[PDB]
C-alpha cells in the first residue's frame, strides 16, 4: 500500500501471537517495542533518541507480521513511549520512500 | 525520487542560506534541526522521544528546499543528535511509504 504522512503512519503488526499497533519509522534505524516477552537468548543494548538512551534488549531473528508482511529480523525490547519498525526490518518489507 | 531504506534516508536541504544534510523521518511529527540563526520569533517548546525530551525554539514559516523541494513551516532549533524532517514538513513534498 501507499501511506501519506498527514497522520502517523500507524499500522497493525502481529508478533510473538500478539496483536500491536506500530509506526513505521524511517528515522530508526532498529525496530524498537515496549515491554514484552520473547524467544530466544537476549543480549543487553543502549539505544539513543533526542532525549538520551535507553536500556533495551536485543533479540535476533524474531518473527514479526507487518500489516500482513512478514519477516525475520533483529527486535529490540525496552521502554520506548512508542512502538517503533525500524529500517532493519522496513528493508525487508520492501517499503521506499517517493516523493 | 524513490529512496530505499538499507541507508539511512539522508537528503540534501537548504536552509537559511546554509546546505545541511537531514534524516526523512516519518517517525517525527515535526521537523528538528541542530543549532542555527533563524528569522523572526520563536517561542519555547519540549519535544520528547527515546530517552526522554529537550528543549528547542519553534519557528514558524520556515522556508526550507528537501532535496529541491521547497517548503514553508515550523521548524524546531534545538539539541538534537541529527537533523530530522518530520511529517510536518514530509507532506508538503508529496512524500509516501510504499511497500
Ligand atoms: C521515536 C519516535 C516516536 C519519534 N522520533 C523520530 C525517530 O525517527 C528518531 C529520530 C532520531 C534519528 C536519529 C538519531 C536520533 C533520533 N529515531 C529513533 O528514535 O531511532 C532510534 C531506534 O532505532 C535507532 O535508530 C536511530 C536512533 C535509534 S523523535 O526523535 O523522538 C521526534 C519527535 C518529535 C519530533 N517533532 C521530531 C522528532
Amino acid at each position: 500500500p501507499q501511506i501519506t504522512l498527514w497522520k502517523r503512519p500507524l499500522v497493525t503488526i502481529k508478533i510473538g501471537g500478539q496483536l500491536k499497533e506500530a509506526l513505521l519509522d524511517t528515522g530508526a534505524d532498529d525496530t524498537v517495542l515496549e515491554e514484552m516477552n520473547l524467544p530466544g537468548r537476549w543480549k543487553p543494548k543502549m539505544i539513543g533518541g533526542i532525549g538520551g538512551f535507553i536500556k533495551v534488549r536485543q533479540y535476533d531473528q524474531i518473527l514479526i507480521e507487518i500489516c500482513g508482511h512478514k519477516a525475520i529480523g533483529t527486535v529490540l525490547v525496552g521502554p520506548t513511549p512508542v512502538n517503533i519498525i525500524g529500517r532493519n526490518l522496513l528493508t525487508q518489507i520492501g517499503c521506499t520512500l517517493n516523493f
